[PDB]
């Protein structure tokens, strides 16, 4: 038993992290196959970030101009394209270490672990959620550009995210690997607001689960509520709508714990209601809502990686 | 900015994980060099659990009783012996991806990345710290025996932690890599109860200055305290004494945020006496204690591991 926050293992990721230095700046670049991916931005210098036209700002640049460096070993670049907001530097030598791999752009709600990274070497590794503004809460420092998150299944990596900016809640923004930004954002200094954040309600419905799997079970209650009753007591505590789909999703935690998906709810919108009056929750003292459906069942019965 | 539980990367650890199977028992073991380290309570049959006596149960059991296998690879084993709690099985093939190595006996209050496995492959990834009480709050189910905690220096894996055992709380007990239990743990199936468990003062204080580098300000106060005075407060609310030498430790965070140490011990007296009044810090609505001040200062100024 126990429960945690959980990261995917991420040894096949750090083998394709790599340096990228164009000009002044240095940032962490993803090495597959033959191809180095990391943000466009990369091309930029301390007066373009204001306005910067990246197709102009590309065309002026050579191959040459890219230092990619992966370790002690300098990759030479051999062809580059832009992507929407990520560059890709075709290389002379394919990555050796390249797992099984998919590019994968999530929906708000899923989880995925990120592999920070600094100078091509990784710095940690922790659990983030996609929030419903599309932001990030994540932990970044300047030079982690170009770290990217990712899931694994069995034995493959579907990168997710790839890191370019923070925003002034302290927050951060990026794409996926095809280089489209996740919400409103642009990889540009302009005023950018992230938007009113909600709750992942179905994630928080998950998480409660875990904790009766786990034996928190001081929070269950003997009532029921319906689906449109759940949604309006939701609404007012600024929760994502619960639907039927996410009702099926919570299926499987429903029979292993013989609780009844909207019995379920009304737990919650009794914990909504009256707060959690000095009690803990899997060591938490608020509602979790980075844990999905998915997540609880991976970690309550442990599935493995290879 | 942000600030997140941040595990190691994994991926040294990962490619030293191997199933270790004797008779109806298999659990990971840990492959560096020509050794694989493993519980000895493999040896363990389903009555064996109750009292056995691993030096009688080891002198009965051959080399070829001893099934390893590294992936689709299954290893030869020429030797064994019995190392306090741990058993060391000597094979006939030198890990290739043996990384820089020590083993080491971390002291309570420390924290370290615990890598998850399940029959020699890796599940995930998370932040522990050994509780003052010796146990550690983890997540481990059947088969997650052998996993190991680490830290990671520059390029070193200080490997501290390796899994036996989950105790009736649900909190876990396991050994240092030379076998030697934290706390007063047996591996046996007779009564133990993990002890009285007290919050990681100094952790704590570390956790606030992470706040403050990261934005939050709202509970610091004007006053002031002494240690001794601290002290009467924290044996109050089941914390450990602060000592000067964590009041020394303290020190760099207390340099960078121009916060002394004996100030932000007034904040946490408050905080200890008034509650959070409905505010976070750092996301969470508990004071934190699974930080130390080295975690901090990595997480806020990027170190990183080659
Ligand atoms: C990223 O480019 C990086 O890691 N680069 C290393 C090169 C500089 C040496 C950084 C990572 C962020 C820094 C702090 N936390 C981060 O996640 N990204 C950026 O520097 C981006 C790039 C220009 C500005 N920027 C920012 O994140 C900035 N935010 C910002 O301007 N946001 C709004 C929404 C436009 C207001 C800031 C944090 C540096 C102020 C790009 C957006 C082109
Ligand atoms: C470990 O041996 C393992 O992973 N083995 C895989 C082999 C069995 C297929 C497990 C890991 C624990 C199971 C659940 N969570 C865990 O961390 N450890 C054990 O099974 C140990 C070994 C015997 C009993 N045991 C326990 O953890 C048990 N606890 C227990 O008996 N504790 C007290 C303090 C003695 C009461 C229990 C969880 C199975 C009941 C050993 C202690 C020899």
């Amino acid at each position: 038993s126990g429960f945690r926050k959980m990261a995917f293992p991420s040894g096949k990721v750090e083998g394709c992290m790599v340096q990228v230095t164009c000009g002044t700046t240095t940032l962490n670049g993803l090495w597959l196959d033959d191809v180095v991916y990391c943000p466009r931005h990369v091309i930029c210098t301390s007066e373009d970030m204001l306005n910067p036209n990246y197709e102009d700002l590309l065309i002026r640049k050579s191959n040459h101009n890219f230092l990619v460096q992966a370790g002690n070993v300098q990759l030479r670049v051999i062809g580059h394209s832009m992507q929407n907001c990520v560059l890709k530097l075709k290389v002379d030598t394919a990555n050796p270490k390249t797992p099984k791999y998919k590019f994968v752009r999530i929906q708000p709600g899923q989880t995925f672990s990120v592999l920070a990274c600094y100078n091509g070497s990784p710095s940690g590794v922790y659990q983030c959620a996609m929030r419903p503004n599309f932001t990030i809460k994540g932990s970044f420092l300047n030079g982690s550009c170009g770290s990217v998150g990712f899931n694994i299944d069995y034995d493959c990596v579907s990168f997710c995210y790839m890191h370019h900016m923070e925003l002034p809640t302290g927050v951060h923004a990026g794409t996926d690997l095809a280089g489209n930004f996740y919400g409103p954002f642009v990889d540009r200094q302009t005023a950018q607001a992230a938007g009113t954040d909600t709750t992942i309600t179905v994630n928080v419905l998950a998480w409660l689960y875990a904790a009766v799997i786990n034996g928190d079970r001081w929070f269950l209650n003997r009532f029921t509520t319906t689906l449109n009753d759940f949604n309006l007591v939701a609404m007012k505590y600024n929760y994502e709508p619960l639907t039927q789909d996410h009702v099926d999703i919570l299926g499987p935690l429903s029979a292993q714990t013989g609780i009844a998906v909207l019995d379920m709810c009304a737990s919650l919108k009794e914990l909504l209601q009256n707060g959690m009056n000095g009690r803990t929750i899997l060591g938490s003292a608020l509602l979790e809502d980075e844990f999905t459906p998915f997540d609880v069942v991976r970690q309550c019965s442990g599935v493995t990686f290879q």
